[PDB]
């Protein structure tokens, strides 16, 4: 198909120590895709997402989609970018449990199986979640706390993959909202804290999703990767956003200098639907990265990527 990665912008609101701070909003929003910084250049997106924007309304902007598509046969990445602080976890996953609050994951988990449930009696679905996160290079399975550096390889298609992960199978989205909590347990069991652990470590929830219509035997899959990367502040960004850079303009995309890079391969380069929600800070005491941020996500709606079914 030849479709692009489409990206949104998320800002947060301003918190206590700006709101106390005194402080100021930086961002103008004209029209509904285009956001203006004080005096200098209007940014233009797929979607600009204010922070009054509920969190329902995130979703249906931004991840609804990707999940018609993979149940269709495409695969799917949603990842939240940004420097630290500015909403990725909010976005990606929010109060897990409140019907108000709760972020992408767990919606989606909701909207995987509502359109299941309503399919034909035919055509039987196998999904099958992995959950794990990355810190320096190397992998650990948040399902097994045990392993840790697992690694990667290419299928029999020859395009890479974690081995060796926990795959476990669901059959309703509470499955799904269980298996999340587990990991986040199972985090816990760590020294180098929490706040401070994630902070560089980049979680990432796989949901993959195979149906086979038995009268017809016609089958379909894909992977839905939901990463939730960490602060991009100033090491595997840089993997990243070269991997990216490298991609805005018969060049060489180094996907290799990270793992990670190597995982959402297929998802920068390859047959996969991908939308970026990078957050942001309205408070000009990071006016800076503001730029990068943007700059970031302005990059990556160029790169087109091509993908098919199967």
């Amino acid at each position: 198909a030849e479709c692009s990665i489409k990206v949104m912008c998320r800002f947060r609101p301003l918190n206590e120590a700006e709101i106390l701070r005194g402080d100021k909003f930086i961002p103008k929003f004209k029209g509904e895709e285009t956001v203006v910084i004080g005096q200098g250049k209007p940014y233009v997106f797929d979607r600009v997402l204010p922070p009054n924007t509920t969190q329902e309304q995130v979703y249906n902007a931004c991840a609804k989609q990707i999940v018609k598509d993979v149940l269709e046969g495409y695969n799917g990445t949603i990842f939240a970018y940004g420097q630290t602080s500015s909403g990725k976890t909010h976005t990606m996953e929010g109060k897990l449990h409140d019907p108000q609050l709760m972020g992408i994951i767990p919606r989606i988990a909701h909207d995987i199986f509502d359109h299941i449930y309503s399919m034909d009696e035919n055509l039987e679905f196998h999904i099958k979640v992995s959950y794990f996160e990355i810190y320096l290079d190397k992998i650990r399975d948040l399902l097994d706390v045990s392993k840790t550096n697992l690694a990667v390889h290419e299928d029999k298609n020859r395009v890479p993959y974690v081995k060796g992960c926990t795959e476990r199978f669901v059959s309703s989205p509470e499955e799904v909202m269980d298996v999340i909590d587990e990991g986040k347990a199972n985090r816990h069991v760590a020294v180098t804290n929490m706040n401070e652990h994630s902070s560089r470590s980049h979680s990432i929830f796989l949901i993959n999703i195979k149906q086979e219509n038995v009268e017809t035997e016609k089958k379909l899959s894909g992977k839905l990767y939901l990463v939730d990367l960490a602060g991009s502040e100033k090491k595997s960004l840089s993997a990243l956003g070269n991997v990216i850079s490298a991609l805005a303009e018969k060049t060489h995309v180094p996907y290799r200098d990270s793992k990670m890079t190597r995982i959402l391969q297929d998802s920068l380069g390859g047959n996969c639907r991908t939308t970026i929600v990078i957050c942001c800070s309205p408070s000009v005491f990071n006016e800076a990265e503001t730029k990068s941020t943007l700059m970031f996500g302005q990059r990556a709606k160029t790169i087109k990527n091509t993908v098919s079914v199967n």
